[PDB]
């Protein structure tokens, strides 16, 4: 059962106009536009504000007092009604921000939901069908189906009885005075929502709960509905779209092959209506926007995950990049380390455009995910962004404000991804284009029978279906046709710094108070073994680490090495015991068929990786202190100094000079220090 | 690890030409046509038969021994051009095999004598490249087939021993290559009839790929009942299925069952018949349609759908010739007329040369199959004019009784028009919004120019249909009830996830008729006459629910004596019915109340219960009120005339297994209670 402020809720009855849809502000605009056409002068904003709550006859008499007795009010009101339906039917019903997010939460809480509207059955059903929120409601109760409408409680009492519920078991959402009176009298849990006019003190007294907007109620409802569990592989994305946009600054391997999945999952209730991703690869941009979608291939399960509602933009296009930082609620920075200084200029322009912007997508702060595989990545991005903001604004107060306004989150990613080559894409586009030609071969409308339709709307149906058929038939092939751009592994969880309220409900995210702990695991358990295995694979004489796993000695070494590190980390970080076991297998699985992962890239800068407080020597010092086996780690350290001397042409004198300095820095006994070196130097000589 | 005839299998290496695809037969023709228009003398069959599963470099060596780069160039160009026009000729059962081996956790690869450029082209086109971890080609291998280097390299790259891997091949050369590698060799006949030497080398042999699939499937697990919002399989098999009657059950239930299939693969195409032209044209215009599950506000998109006209003869013959399973989802009134269309289809299947058809009879009636088999025999004998050919057809195919519990409604024509009108205005506005691949990024200007023309026309074709990502076509409001109960017989049904096979279908069909359909029809009449248009809303009323609980009590008490062995299950079956009714808000009363006279027949869901309770002296007060409301509904709502209602009432009571005393009493008590409701 849903508990809302200590009250068991089994139902939810919504008002339509003002509560769910922003149709009152559209009526304002149409009435002004209609007046400008007929009488020549616009009806004042102040007049229309005064008309809210009054009847059509009262509003007419007020218009007569101000604009003369012979004012064509009924003509203006009729034209305004035509302009309203016309705008709604083509551009869609204006939905209050947060509604669909609320409805999904209430529906997934098992609530039986209804609509109690003053409107007529016909227009009411079209509006709900238009907005694609009709699916959420079990019954609709209308003003033409009750003897006494608002402020009489009959409409809310009827809606409740049709759902097999007492009123006091139902949440009742309303904006108007007469509506709230109707909801309150019936004995329901009244939720008053401000539309245009600030509510009077009498209304605020009646209402059980009050909110300035829908999103404020959504924030409060989030306290009573759960954050969903980590998504499983091949689990569907949410059907319902929210009104938020998100950004992926760098549509690269990790950006398109991982972050796209996390943002596509979102909170499990809804997902963003659009995902904007920046790339300089013109072929990638034009291809994704042509299909309207792309897909990620998970080799292990031969599963093609389709990422919908994508819109690719040029990284060099200013207006497109500023639109990302202006419209998006969350942005994921998926750039290389070499691109930070150059891209920081475009970030500064984006945030400064957001600072100057007078839009309601910009008034709320931005959540910034730093997706870089380097320690102190945040420090690097924040430093460069500071330099760029001063260079653009030339104002220290505005610069600091922007840096402190937005949330900058440090992240740790484990999933490995491979971006498809431009040649492989062209090959795919040629074959997929050939299927479209084959599909456009067989494409080259009769609505008979009485059915229950008039001959006017039977002719009109033929026009609709034929027009739809001509436009959709070419895109029928997309039912079973995916544009593959990424080959990724099965690793789901992303570790993010706790801070941003927008991350609290993201189900594929793991929030940590400090990123230090999981970075140390990522360093020692993942990168450390990856480096020590890459050194072994290279000396054994293999190009990729994938081919190397075919050798029994290499795979055995990899399995024994992850065992010694995680045994030690289990004592140091026992609170991450589950994370160690999960990451252990995730690494071994990804390593198996890593043919596209070269050993050179992983084996770079061996001496730096063999430092006392780094991804090798630190793991040994822990295992020695806690009396655990370190034979495979000590072998790994030996392969490091061996690789450096053989492949990088480093001196044997430099290797020992470095080694000794690192051992003296370790927190070990003078006896333990000597024994480690004596054993290690002997292993290197053999190789 | 998979156990295939008591052998631990870790991997599965495949041959491409003649084993996966039927390309060996095609290149046979292209090499001959190429030789005609270059050297003049066409290649001998003895040369080409030795070139089967042989590397192009090794094939050039054999050409020198008898007498190629220029020949094979134009032959390969002809081959891939045939693939661009007619598609890749995929061997039947391949996709079904590949998925089962993948989901078993086997490390799969390819070992083909063909080039990498040619191999990838076909593997991508066929869309089977995703199933393989590594591929081995004739390019990288030094000593090609029949040397085991190619099959050893494939096994080594998978990180396994050859003896742990299965090996599929068509040719004699590739079998020797696979055998010398020391792997579990499998042989599939393509062109060359296997020699005695080959049958000794091979561990297992099969005539075609589908024969191996059948032998593999007895080791592959059978997946369990699907959950509500569980996805359908991605990969498509080469099988077709039919739905005779695109109605509430056909389109709103059966389509989901056939879309789930075995969980490994899904039918390539689903054919559905209807005389509703709007539905037919709408589904074909969109390409897909969605089932709406109101309880969880979930829209389930059904894809690979083709809606056909029931009266159109060639399209209905198309269904009964290509379909592996057909579901008959028609009302009782349309059985006699449509039986002639079924006869034509089954006789058209007999004349042609495929497999034994699985025929599902979906009808809410006691002895439903008897009625179908009766009308089918009469129809077939009328056309065939032979008892020997008909009795063969009637015993060839599997005719299966079913029990469907799921409550589903078909969207009205007015509501479907309303949907199209609203969603057409969005399309119009989108066409106003819609209103050059630069930078040589590791490509030639010529490729970049050719890519521009592909992307331009692709966008031009797809851009109008970008709205379909969010925009679905809703045609059915359905409850969440998953499992369909079917009679045992057909081997196909044993592997279908959403199907539950039962023995005594007749017993549960009787309870289903009396306890579900009977109470459902009678509370729908009561609710309709009280002014309710929704079953869900009607069950909110305390008198409507009390009536349903009073009926349930009277029916069960009768069934408890007729079927004492099911007496322990009635309380759970009755409660399961009320759970479905209570929150059926989108299921109209009209739909449940339709054809009152049919449902008030002597051997049907109302009168049968009344007759049972009179014999055993049980209360039938509410059942009698239920019957009265049925005739009251027929006269008041459907307008049949009272004269016909009383003649039906009198006729049906005469057909009941009762004494003349009980007939007169029942007739007098019922006609009195009918007049009472009209006063
Ligand atoms: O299909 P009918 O007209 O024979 O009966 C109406 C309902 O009882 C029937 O459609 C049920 O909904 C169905 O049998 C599922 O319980
Ligand atoms: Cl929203
Ligand atoms: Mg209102
Ligand atoms: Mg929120
Ligand atoms: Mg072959």
């Amino acid at each position: 059962v849903l508990i809302f402020h200590g009250k068991p809720v089994h139902g939810a009855i919504f008002d339509m106009d003002g509560t769910m849809f922003d149709t009152e502000r559209l009526r304002f605009q149409t009435l002004q536009q209609a007046s400008q056409e007929l009488i020549g002068q616009e009806f004042s904003h102040e007049y229309l504000m005064q008309c809210l709550g009054l009847s059509a006859t009262t509003a007419e008499k007020l218009a007569q007092r101000l604009y003369g007795v012979d004012v064509p009010y009924k003509e203006i009101r009729k034209r305004a009604d035509e302009m309203e339906l016309e705008h709604i039917r083509k551009h869609g019903v204006p939905i209050k921000k947060g509604l669909v997010q609320v409805l999904e939460r209430l529906r997934k809480s098992g609530l039986r939901m209804a609509v109690a509207t003053s409107s007529r059955r016909a227009i009411a059903e079209e509006y709900l069908i238009n907005a694609n929120v009709y699916k959420f409601f079990d019954v609709i109760t209308c003003g033409d189906e009750v003897e006494q409408g608002k402020p009489h409680p009959e409409i809310f009492l009827k809606a409740a009885s049709q759902l097999h519920l007492d009123a006091n078991q139902c949440l009742m959402f309303e904006d108007s005075e007469n509506g709230l009176t109707s909801a309150h009298t019936s004995k329901g849990l009244t939720i008053l929502l401000k539309d245009i006019k600030e509510p009077n003190d009498e209304m605020l007294e009646k209402a059980h709960f009050y909110y300035d907007q829908m999103y404020d109620f959504l924030t409060d409802l989030d306290q009573f509905i759960p954050v969903m569990d980590m998504p499983e592989m091949q689990e569907p994305f949410p059907q319902s779209l929210n009104q938020l946009t998100v950004g992926i600054h760098g549509f690269g391997a990790i950006g398109g092959g991982y972050i796209a999945q996390i943002l596509s999952h979102w909170d499990g209730y809804t997902k963003p209506k659009r995902i904007i991703a920046s790339t300089r690869n013109s072929l990638f941009r034009e291809a994704v926007n042509a299909f309207g979608t792309y897909s990620i291939r998970y080799g292990q399960f031969s599963y093609d995950e389709r990422i919908e509602n994508m819109s690719i933009v040029d990284s060099d296009n200013e207006q497109q990049m500023l639109e990302m930082y202006t419209h998006s609620s969350l942005i994921a920075l998926c750039l290389p380390e070499q691109a930070i200084e150059s891209e920081s200029k475009i970030i500064a322009k984006g945030l400064y455009a957001r600072f100057n912007s007078q839009l309601e997508t910009c008034i709320e702060p931005l959540t910034f995910l730093i997706i870089l595989a380097k320690v102190g990545a945040k420090y690097l991005v924040m430093k460069h962004l500071k330099e760029a903001l001063l260079e653009l604004t030339n104002d220290e107060d505005v610069t600091e404000h922007i840096l402190k306004e937005h949330y900058f989150c440090d992240t740790v990613v484990n999933r490995m991804v491979s971006k498809l080559s431009n040649q492989n894409l062209y090959r795919q586009l040629r074959i997929k284009h050939n299927f479209l030609e084959q599909h456009l071969e067989d494409v080259e409308i009769e609505i008979e029978d009485c059915n229950k339709l008039t001959p006017d709307q039977l002719n009109q149906a033929s026009i609709y279906v034929d027009n739809m058929r001509r436009n959709f038939q070419p895109g029928h092939i997309l039912q079973s046709m995916d544009l593959i751009l990424f080959h990724s592994e099965t690793d789901m969880p992303i570790y993010v710094e706790k801070g941003s309220p927008l991350l609290e409900k993201l189900r594929q995210v793991v929030l940590v108070d400090q990123i230090t702990d999981i970075q140390l695991i990522k360093n020692r358990l993942w990168n450390g073994v990856h480096a020590m295995l890459a050194w072994y694979a290279s000396l054994m004489g293999y190009e990729s680490i994938g081919v190397a796993m075919g050798d029994h000695l290499v795979k055995a070494f990899a399995e024994n090495l992850i065992a010694e590190v995680k045994q030690g980390l289990a004592i140091v970080l026992p609170n991450y015991a589950k994370d160690l076991d999960r990451m252990s297998q995730s690494f071994l699985d990804s390593c198996e068929y890593a043919f596209k992962d070269p050993c050179q890239r992983v084996a770079r800068d061996p001496l730096r990786k063999l430092n006392h407080n780094e991804r090798v020597m630190a793991s040994i010092a822990v295992n020695i202190r806690h009396d655990l086996p370190y034979k495979n780690l000590l072998k790994g350290a030996a392969l490091g100094y061996a690789y450096a001397i053989q492949f990088l042409e480093i001196e044997e004198t430099k290797a020992v000079e470095h080694l000794q300095q690192q051992i003296q820095n370790l927190d070990l006994s003078t006896a333990q220090r000597r024994q480690l070196e004596a054993e290690l130097v002997q292993l290197i000589q053999y190789l």
